[PDB]
């Protein structure tokens, strides 16, 4: 069982214009999270998919795989379609390029996950999140069943606090492993309804009735997207260089 | 594959005592819900289960059967559980004793559901609403598949509309059809996190990852939780003649 890891890294960014090259500590973000996908056991190899040429660049500079990509692409899962192709692998872990403080033991439960069980098409990630967290709408709440499988996905609170006291919130991690098959299939699988309300992804697979596991893990470091977190991110990086002297 | 209709009928009410006995032009509500049932074709024998000798004696005097129940049920769905060890059924069909304006044909429609596809274990109704009634906790919306299987149901309004002009509602009409395996199997399954929460029996049952189809019907009558909403039935069965 063959698994390689994918992290799309596309350049073109509003509010943070050429976001995996920001520094972070001497290297740029891209670095980061390439240098931390290369510590989870089990992958054979990790490759960034990017459409621009600055970033292939740079992800070559500091010896990386990189795979140039359309960028007529509208989505992550799209581009990870067209690597799949040339590519070979029994199993695909999509990675963020935005998120260097992944942490290689959460990918590794997801992989062990994987293959714990052969039937499972796709895994993704959840932590326990507060209620007051669970409000904001650019947080995606994830609601599961005994065995861990997703009901649904939904910027939504939910489960609805109708008895407060008894809810417990799940925020979705958007790191995922999908099965080689998932990925051949998946072009021929139609938007969604409620994928077109919500703007989650996700719910394209769901509509199909492809199962998603949800594996949980502790609260995840802070992603990149304002100038506020990055700073958060720059210390707490450097905060962490320190602690392992 | 033999199917029958039950329909919980507990004397008790917060706000209207003696519910299933309330008058609706000339008959008690109890009576217009079970004469309807009868209409449902494809069914063998149509059951009210109640706790009240009073309730009891109302639907012998109208010729329909009636079974005395256990008083200490909390839900509609557990008395259904009772009825099941003692009238025998392949699929039985749980019908609220509360809404006396239920179209046979929808009854019919779940139905046809379930004999269509044997490997189904429930099934169970919605209609469209619009954006404005989603907004409300006391309406129950459920989302669904390319095969019409619910993924959930909450009282938060879901989808949600990121995108408004793209979400369409659902509000799930509460009339169940079950097989009886899942009936067997209840009183087993846990209540769930989600179910506490949200205050959805039904969601014990997605817990288990027992699957529930929803077969989609024209917008509902009003039921009679209220006497307010009463007056409104009153109202509307009257023109209805
Ligand atoms: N059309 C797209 C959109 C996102 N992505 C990548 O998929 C991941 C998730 O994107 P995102 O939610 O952070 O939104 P953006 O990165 O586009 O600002 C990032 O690594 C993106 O660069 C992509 O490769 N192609
Ligand atoms: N403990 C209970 C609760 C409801 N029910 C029945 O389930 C149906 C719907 O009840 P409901 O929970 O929606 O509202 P209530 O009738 O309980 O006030 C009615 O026909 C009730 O008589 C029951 O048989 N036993």
């Amino acid at each position: 069982s063959k698994a390689v890891i994918v992290i799309p890294a596309r350049y073109g960014s509003s509010r943070l214009p050429g976001k995996p090259l920001l520094d972070i500590v001497g290297k740029p973000m891209i670095q980061h999270v390439y240098e931390r996908a290369l510590q989870v056991a089990g992958v054979a190899e990790v490759w960034v998919a990017t459409d621009d040429p600055r970033v292939e660049q740079a992800v070559q500079a500091f010896g990386g795989k990189a795979i140039m990509t359309r960028n007529d692409h509208e989505s992550g899962t799209d581009r990870l379609v067209e690597v799949m192709h040339k590519v070979e692998a029994d199993i695909y872990i999509n990675l963020q390029g935005d998120e260097p403080m992944i942490r290689p033991r959460d990918v590794e439960t997801l992989l062990q996950g994987m293959r714990d069980d052969p039937a499972l098409p796709v895994a993704t990630l959840c932590h326990a999140i507060s209620a007051a967290e669970a409000a904001e709408p650019s947080t995606v709440k994830v609601v599961v069943n005994t065995r861990q499988d997703a009901l649904y996905f939904s910027r939504s609170p939910i489960p609805y606090p109708r008895n407060a006291e008894k809810a417990r919130y799940l925020k979705h991690v958007g790191i995922y492993a999908y099965r080689r098959d998932v990925l051949q299939n998946y072009s021929q699988l139609p938007e969604s309804m409620p994928e077109q309300a919500e703007s989650l992804e996700q719910l394209r697979l769901m509509n199909a009735g492809i199962n998603i596991r949800t594996f949980e893990v502790a609260a995840t470091g802070p992603g990149v997207d304002t100038p506020a977190c990055l700073e958060k991110v720059r210390a707490l990086m450097a905060q962490e260089l320190a602690e392992n002297a």
